[PDB]
């Protein structure tokens, strides 16, 4: 019931539902699917973005089995926050809903523990470096 493997189901099972909270947030539809140039009349967005990533992006690596660490869901996570604040200006509607669901999931990774999944990530990582 304790082990590595009940912790690693456990916070896969906390991503995926984080992942869906912040598909059904206010505005969240517009970071689902990767941005599509054309169809958002954006010609520049990706030579600007140069690492993409949307909701569905990280629901496949959840499905694939594609992350070792909780960690590594967060990063991926921000780094659709840290793509909206840098390509959009800071009054924009899409910077401004960016942020709404920033805070909205960084207070969903408070309430549902899931950080303290991350702090137990790092202590194995160094009672495992050390021998
Ligand atoms: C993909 C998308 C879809 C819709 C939709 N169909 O409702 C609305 C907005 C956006 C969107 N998402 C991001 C992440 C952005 C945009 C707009 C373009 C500027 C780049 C940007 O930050």
């Amino acid at each position: 019931l304790g082990s590595p493997e009940f912790m690693n189901k456990q916070w896969y099972l906390l991503a995926n539902q984080l992942i869906l909270s912040l598909s059904k947030y206010e505005g969240g539809h517009i970071f689902e699917k990767l941005v599509d140039a054309k169809k958002q009349n954006c010609p520049d967005y990706y030579d600007v973005i140069k690492n993409p990533m949307s909701f569905s992006c990280i629901k496949t690596k959840l499905k694939k089995g594609q992350y070792a660490y909780p960690s590594e869901f967060v990063k991926d996570v921000q780094l659709i926050f840290d793509n909206c604040s840098l390509y959009n200006t800071s009054n924009s509607v899409v910077a401004i809903t960016g942020k709404n669901i920033e805070t909205y999931f960084n207070n969903q990774l408070i309430v549902m523990g899931y950080n303290n999944f991350i702090l137990k990530e790092k202590k194995i990582n160094d009672m495992l470096k050390l021998v």
